């Protein structure tokens, strides 16, 4: 039972001990009169936000209105060679590429912004292995579409680092240019690609009727659980849906009840819905109609507001619902297409009598197999009413982001429809012009529009990032590939075969605003406001997610944002601190300060510099280093040497500065009695450790702005101490030892920047002999922002550290975030990739729960009571420093080992996605939308 006055005395003595040792070892207050001495060697020039944002818009803008201009040759050109082509029916006379293995065979250049061998000089061909064996309809293709090679070939010529151009097909071909092997079975159907089916139709009010009666049960029904499942994956993310069954009754067999916005997310709980679907019962169409109509109304909800379908998987049946359609269809304004499945001798009589009266279009299913390839020729009738306002239906309509299938990284597409045009302007009996040819793609990868938005100016902290109108991502730095999204994915290894690659998932990569950073009333104001917003700023107090969800900071975000100019199917936000407006402009001009400057980064002066490590940038010819930055710095040297704009300044003056606090400050010094390893870490990339020895064991990414102690570092105004991973593969650990930090604050003529961070590492075992020793001058524990434990005593502690504390005394912990002092929150990382389950790697939703101070007040007494056994903590706040020192009485008497609190990522479900509907977040939709000419002719279907 101690005593408080004596305590905090003594808590005043560990505090005294870890600052004077940082400020002591660390040339913090040394540093700063560097960077005070050199008044020149600066002009520190304003970021000015607003600037910034404007112009950062404009490139956004002409490199989207660049590319976006190149389709529209491809759809003039396309258009016009089509025309001119008097369908040949024989072929002894056509030399494409096919690119899956007469025929080319060219020569190919390894090629960089493609990653990958390219010819430049032909044309690819992607015919899926379904079709083919040269029927007069795909062979047909090839010849006036061997036109646009000329065009493919003219646009590298007026703006190269252009993509993959592609000019799909309605028949199933993609001529794609630079040509370039295709990457067992390979499915990959290009009219069912994300980037066809957005710009070959308009946004979409689906809705699944799905005959669920005792006549459908056996074979017929197994090709219904297998075709919504196959036709929704056909949905972009501007359309809705509803699954609903009929039979006896009524009943949106799904748990949502209306109309949802067939997300990543909300597709999934259909296709658990589709398929725990009964046969039973009577067929009547008359209460399931009336119950299709009544769900294509409730204005109420948020629908698109655009083309109406009803979608009908019925077996047979003798009944013309004529009540049903005179009743809601009078305007005919509700397209009904219907699919008759299986081989029931039923009559298909009434079915396709439902699609000929309503515009729709009636098709057939036998097997499957037959089913990929019906369920996207329902888009050439949504086409009909486009064709007729040919004029101006050619906008250019961007897809929100999707990987490649070729491996290059996100890309977004922009894409425009090709009509066919064979009699216009001269008018003729016009028979079949009411079909789109295809829709010609133009690639953007995101990598692209990052080189256009420099983030090297502002503190690593800052960062631009960018909203498209479904509150969707394109810029965010937290999104990196890998595909997102469903819950903890069960297989079973009882089912499968020694066999096929279980296929790709064309699924989009679409992150929202409020699941990359975290949720919050403010950024939901934001988001609402910038969706559509015209122009806005707002400075707050935020939560940051530190980068490796370890810990959460607290700091002053001020932000702006400003729509594209141009297009506006994307807003932009430059996200700036407080302490960020302000930056270093190198500014060297004597030759020979600079090239004293380049001899200190050669790797010949480590004993002197120690090991200096040098990030990876961007120049003319340089790589990025698979961990060989001795590779990387000899390279950089070598362009030093040839050269004997402003990242190669930078830099050169940044290691004459981190120079003189080595041979200034620890060339004085040489092994000190405590620390472990002095280090520094600047922004230009020039991280030193100075004794080189266990420095070899510096285990983090030279990438100062990736960096993840550098970021927090800069918000805090004191004493950082990061605690070490636990196993992590190996020996970071009492080889290692726990780290200190803090950011250096520079007086400038009034002004402040923020440009270093000076570290040390502390040795574990020195500071294990103060604490012990001041304790003969009881179960203590030193445990810091985060519940990881430090140092403690008791010894069986020591082999854990930098464990979460909750994995060793949970009932103190359990009760310390009860009483304040620390609480939580928890988000969801939609990318993280874990094990699957019961029933090798692959994508889950992972919780994350990350601890941290509230209030203030460093002084927290209060008693414990499990029962049968209390114990009294008295938990004290290191000052002026990220520090909690608990002491905790007796384990000993009699244990609570009730359960734990579990840090790290536990894979869960995401939120109820059935609540999750009923009050959605805000959006908006496109604005155009083509729905019911006068003309169209519906006579077809059949
Ligand atoms: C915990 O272990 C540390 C060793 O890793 C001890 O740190 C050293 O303590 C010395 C005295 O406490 C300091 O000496 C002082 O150094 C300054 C500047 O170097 C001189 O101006 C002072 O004259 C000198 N003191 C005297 C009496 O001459 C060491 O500088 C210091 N080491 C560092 C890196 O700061 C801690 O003392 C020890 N904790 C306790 C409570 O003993
Ligand atoms: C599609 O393929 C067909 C052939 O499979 C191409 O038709 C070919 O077109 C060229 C020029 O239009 C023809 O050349 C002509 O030759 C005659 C003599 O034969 C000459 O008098 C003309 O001055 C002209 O040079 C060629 O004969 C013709 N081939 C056939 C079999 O008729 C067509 O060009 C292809 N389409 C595209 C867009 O490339
Ligand atoms: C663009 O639309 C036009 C319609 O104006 C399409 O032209 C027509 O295409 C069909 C293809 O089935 C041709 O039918 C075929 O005609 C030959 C007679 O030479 C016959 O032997 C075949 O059995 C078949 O019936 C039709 O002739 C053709 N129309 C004209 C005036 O030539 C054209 O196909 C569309 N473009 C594309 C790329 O689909
Ligand atoms: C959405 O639809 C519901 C129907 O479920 C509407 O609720 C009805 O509102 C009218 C108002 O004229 C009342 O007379 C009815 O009694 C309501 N129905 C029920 C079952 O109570 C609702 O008004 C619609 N709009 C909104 C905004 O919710
Ligand atoms: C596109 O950006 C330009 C400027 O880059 C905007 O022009 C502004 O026009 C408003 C009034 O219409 C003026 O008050 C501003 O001074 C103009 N800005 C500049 C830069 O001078 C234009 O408004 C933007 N387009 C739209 C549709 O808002
Ligand atoms: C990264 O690249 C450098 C090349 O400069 C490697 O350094 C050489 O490594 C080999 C094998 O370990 C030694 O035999 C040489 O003596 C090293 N120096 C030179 C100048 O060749 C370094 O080992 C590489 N790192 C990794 C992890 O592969
Ligand atoms: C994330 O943590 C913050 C910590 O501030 C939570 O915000 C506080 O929540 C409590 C209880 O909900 C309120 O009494 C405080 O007034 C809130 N403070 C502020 C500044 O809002 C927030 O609720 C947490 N969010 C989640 C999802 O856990
Ligand atoms: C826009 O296109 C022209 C045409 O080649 C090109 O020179 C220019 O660099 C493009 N703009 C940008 C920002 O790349
Ligand atoms: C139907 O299947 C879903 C998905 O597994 C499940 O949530 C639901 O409980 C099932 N219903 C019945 C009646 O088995
Ligand atoms: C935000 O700025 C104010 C004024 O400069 C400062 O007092 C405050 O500490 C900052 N907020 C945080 C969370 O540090
Ligand atoms: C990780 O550390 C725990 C200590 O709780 C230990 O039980 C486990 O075996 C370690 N794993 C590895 C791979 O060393
Ligand atoms: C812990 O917090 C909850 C929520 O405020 C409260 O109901 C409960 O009483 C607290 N626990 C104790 C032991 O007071
Ligand atoms: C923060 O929590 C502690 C818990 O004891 C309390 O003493 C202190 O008053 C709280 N601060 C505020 C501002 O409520
Ligand atoms: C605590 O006391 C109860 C009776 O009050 C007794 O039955 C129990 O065994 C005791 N447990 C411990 C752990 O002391
Ligand atoms: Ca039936």
């Amino acid at each position: 039972f101690p005593s408080a006055v004596t305590i905090k005395s003594w808590v005043d003595k560990m505090q005294e001990d870890l600052v004077t040792l940082a400020k002591t070892a660390s040339g913090v207050h040394q540093l700063v009169d560097i960077y005070e001495k050199y008044q020149d060697l600066y002009t520190v020039e304003p970021n000015n936000a607003r600037q910034l944002v404007e112009i950062a818009a404009r490139d956004i803008e002409k490199l989207l209105s660049n590319r976006s201009k190149a389709l529209v040759r491809l759809a003039l050109e396309a258009e016009k060679v089509q025309a001119a082509h008097q369908w040949r029916e024989d072929f002894a006379s056509v030399v494409y590429y096919n690119a899956k293995d007469q025929r080319i065979k060219p020569v190919f250049i390894d090629d960089a912004n493609f990653r990958r061998q390219v010819s430049y000089q032909h044309a690819a061909v992607h015919i899926p292995t379904d079709i083919y064996e040269g029927s007069t309809i795909v062979l047909n293709e090839l010849n006036w579409t061997s036109a646009l090679d000329d065009v493919f070939k003219k646009n590298r010529e007026e703006d190269p680092s252009l993509l993959w151009q592609v000019f799909g097909s309605a028949t199933g071909l993609a001529r794609y240019y630079p040509a370039s092997p295709w990457v067992k079975i390979d499915l990959y159907d290009v009219r069912r690609r994300p980037w066809y089916i957005q710009g070959a139709a308009s946004p979409k009010d689906m809705l699944i009727l799905v005959d669920v009666s005792g006549s459908v049960s056996g074979l017929t029904l197994k090709l219904i659980r297998t075709s919504v499942s196959e036709m929704l994956e056909t949905l972009s993310d501007d359309d809705f849906v509803n699954v609903a069954s009929f039979n006896s009754n009524a009943q949106d067999v799904s748990c949502f009840q209306h109309l949802v916005q067939a997300n990543v997310r909300n597709k999934k709980v259909l296709k658990d819905a589709v398929n725990n679907i009964t046969a039973k019962g009577i067929t009547d169409y008359k209460k399931g109609f009336s119950f299709a109509f009544e769900q294509l109304l409730n204005y109420n909800v948020s629908r698109a507001n655009c083309n109406k379908i009803i979608m009908l998987f019925t077996d047979g049946g003798e009944e013309r619902a004529q009540e049903i359609f005179a009743k809601y269809n009078k305007d005919k304004k509700v397209r009904v297409f219907t699919f008759s499945v299986g081989q029931h001798n039923y009559d298909r009589g009434p079915i396709q009598w439902m699609a000929c009266e309503n515009k729709g279009y009636y098709y057939e299913i036998p097997s499957i197999g037959a089913i990929r390839i019906n369920t996207q020729e329902y888009l050439d009738v949504l086409g009909r009413p486009m064709v007729l306002a040919g004029d101006k239906a050619k906008q250019v309509q961007w897809t929100n982001v999707y990987l490649d299938a070729l491996e290059l990284g996100l890309v977004i597409t922009g894409t425009l429809p090709v009509f066919n045009i064979t009699g216009q302007f001269e008018n003729k009996t016009n028979l079949k012009n009411q079909l789109i040819l295809g829709v010609m793609g133009v690639d953007v990868s995101l990598e692209d529009i990052k080189r256009l938005t420099p983030r090297f100016t502002l503190c690593p902290n800052g960062y631009y990032f960018a909203i498209d109108p479904n509150g969707y991502v394109l810029l965010h730095p937290n999104l990196q590939p890998k595909p997102i999204g469903v819950g903890i994915p069960t297989i079973n290894l009882r089912k499968r075969r020694p066999n096929v690659q279980n296929p790709k998932s064309q699924e989009p990569v679409t992150l929202d605003f409020l699941d990359a950073e975290l949720e919050n009333d403010i950024k939901v104001e934001i988001r609402n406001k910038m969706i559509d917003g015209e122009s806005g700023e707002k400075t707050f107090r935020t939560l940051v997610k530190s980068q490796d969800e370890r810990y959460i900071d607290k700091g002053n975000r001020t932000y702006t944002w400003t729509p594209v100019n141009g297009t506006d199917y994307s807003s932009l936000a430059l996200v700036l601190p407080t302490y960020s407006f302000y930056y270093i402009k190198a500014k060297i001009e004597e030759t020979i300060t600079q090239a004293r400057y380049s001899e200190t980064l050669k790797p010949d002066n480590f004993e002197e510099s120690g090991y200096t490590f040098l990030a990876p940038r961007d120049y003319c010819s340089d790589l990025k280093p698979s961990d060989n930055n001795t590779e990387f710095l000899l390279n950089f040297n070598e362009f030093i040497d040839r050269k004997t704009t402003d990242l190669i300044n930078r830099v050169l003056l940044d290691a004459g500065f981190t120079n003189e606090l080595v041979q200034n400050y620890w060339s004085k010094q040489k092994n000190i009695k405590g620390v472990k390893a002095r280090f520094v870490v600047t922004d230009g990339g020039i991280t030193r450790v100075y004794p080189k020895e266990a420095g070899e064991n510096w285990q983090e990414n030279p990438e100062t702005y990736e960096d993840s102690f550098y970021k927090r570092s800069l918000d805090n105004d004191n004493y950082v101490f990061t605690a070490p991973y636990f196993n992590k593969s190996g020996p970071g650990a009492y080889e290692s030892g726990i780290m200190v930090s803090k950011a250096v604050e520079i007086y400038i003529q009034g002004k402040l920047l923020k440009p270093a961070v000076v570290g040390i590492k502390i040795d574990v075992n020195s500071w294990i002999e103060n604490f012990t020793k001041t304790s003969i001058r009881m179960d203590c524990v030193i445990l810091d922002d985060g519940g990881f434990l430090l140092m403690a005593n008791h010894d069986d502690y020591t082999n854990q550290i930098g464990r979460f504390f909750g994995e060793i005394d949970p009932s103190l912990m359990r009760h310390l975030v009860n009483i304040s002092v620390y609480a939580f929150n928890k988000s969801y990382d939609y990318q993280s990739v874990c094990e699957p389950g019961a029933a090798s790697k692959q994508s889950c939703i992972t919780e994350q729960t990350q601890y941290f101070f509230d209030n203030d007040s460093k002084s927290f007494s209060g008693v414990l009571d499990c029962g049968n056994c209390s114990r009294i903590f008295h938990v004290e706040k290191l000052m002026n420093t990220n520090l909690i020192f608990i002491m905790v009485e007796s384990k000993g008497t009699c244990p609570c080992d009730t359960r734990l609190l579990i840090q790290a990522e536990q894979t869960s479900d995401g939120p109820d996605p059935c609540d999750m509907v009923k009050q959605p977040r805000y959006r908006k939709g496109p604005d155009v939308c083509f729905d019911n000419n006068v003309l169209e002719d519906y006579t077809d279907c059949x």
